[PDB]
């Protein structure tokens, strides 16, 4: 169902595809311009529904791993200019070995990965780790082609990274903000549990891709830019504008996590935004009044994104009541 290279319209580090164009239909244009994402791998039916929801704009396939070291898999619906895009620098290490420089050491030669597979909530027990250890501990290497592919598949699954001899582990939080790229220390402390922190960063942009695709508003927006930030989580689009250096002067941030929040809440201030920083808890409690006095306030909002949420429904509607009362 997908492209052979998931490379959307173009991503920075290969040869751009022989077809860059798109055209969008008449009523998907004007503004404010809009962002959503969701889950690559889904049935035809759904992406189908997507697009007829979203003024019938076909998604833009592209795998993160083009963006570091990483896969993620995903479709974007946008209307966004898709010419002159440029990445952020430098560019993400996108080799395993490259990010994470102390796995390298103890990598083993029959293990051949230099991609890890996409980053989820869930991580490796301690269980697991050591029937690995177990495994490959009786040789002094190399193990039998099937223990090979036994702990291969469990390394694939699990995305467990070698760090010393014997010894496989999952991803420490540092290493998965650091392959999102988020600032380090981004989900940390204030009240956040370890767990949390895994399930808030598995949700999350990948946010090199995504300031690639968002890169063409920093021509458009020299005044400073105000986003309407729904399921905004921890807050991957605006670390993306930021990045970019694209100024922010109000960002609605549309988030039920409370951990979410606080956590995009300090870095407003540690990043110290002179803009204007609202939280809303629920999507339900943005109504087309809520929205009114929030423009008639600040402004319009220039960009609406959201991310992988009846709630892709509420994206809908509260995208059709901003262009609505826009115009
Ligand atoms: N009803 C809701 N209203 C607003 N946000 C929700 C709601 N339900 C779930 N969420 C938040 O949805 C975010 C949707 C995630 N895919 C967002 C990831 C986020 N875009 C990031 O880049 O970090 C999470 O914070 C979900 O918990």
């Amino acid at each position: 169902r997908l492209p052979k290279p998931m490379i959307g319209f173009g991503v920075p580090t290969e040869p751009l595809p022989a077809m860059v164009r798109r055209t969008l239909p008449s009523q998907a244009v004007g503004p404010p311009f809009f962002y959503y994402e969701n889950v690559a791998l889904a049935p035809k039916g759904v992406w189908d529904t997507i697009s007829s929801s979203l003024y019938d704009i076909e998604p833009e396939f592209v795998d993160s791993k083009y963006f570091c070291a990483a896969a993620r898999k995903r479709g974007y619906i946008h209307n966004l200019p898709v010419e002159n895009r440029f990445p952020l620098f430098p560019l993400a290490p996108r080799t395993i070995h490259e990010a994470l420089p102390l796995s390298k050491k103890w990598w083993p030669s029959w293990d051949p990965r230099t991609k890890l597979n996409c980053l989820q909530t869930a991580i490796g027990s301690a269980q697991l780790t050591n029937r690995i250890r177990k495994a490959v501990e009786d040789f002094d290497g190399e193990p039998p082609m099937r223990v090979q592919k036994f702990v291969l598949d469990q390394c694939r699954k699990w995305n467990l990274v070698w760090v010393g001899r014997n010894k496989v582990a999952p991803l420490e939080p540092d290493e998965v903000e650091m392959l999102l790229g988020f600032p380090k220390n981004h989900t940390r402390g204030g009240g956040i549990s370890r767990t949390d922190r895994y399930k808030s960063l598995g949700n999350s942009f990948q946010v090199d891709t995504v300031a690639y695709h968002l890169s063409v508003l920093k021509d458009l927006f020299p005044g400073g830019i105000n986003v309407l930030s729904l399921f905004s989580g921890i807050g991957g689009g605006e670390v993306a504008l930021y990045r970019l250096g694209i100024p922010l002067n109000t960002v609605v941030s549309v988030e039920k996590s409370e951990v979410n929040r606080d956590i995009v809440r300090s870095w407003w201030e540690q990043t110290n935004q002179r803009g204007n920083l609202i939280h809303f808890n629920d999507v339900q409690q943005l109504n087309g009044d809520r929205l009114e006095q929030l423009i008639e306030s600040f402004g319009g909002f220039d960009l609406v994104i959201g991310g992988s949420p009846s709630l892709f429904s509420s994206y809908v509607r509260i995208l059709d009541l901003v262009k609505s009362i826009m115009s």
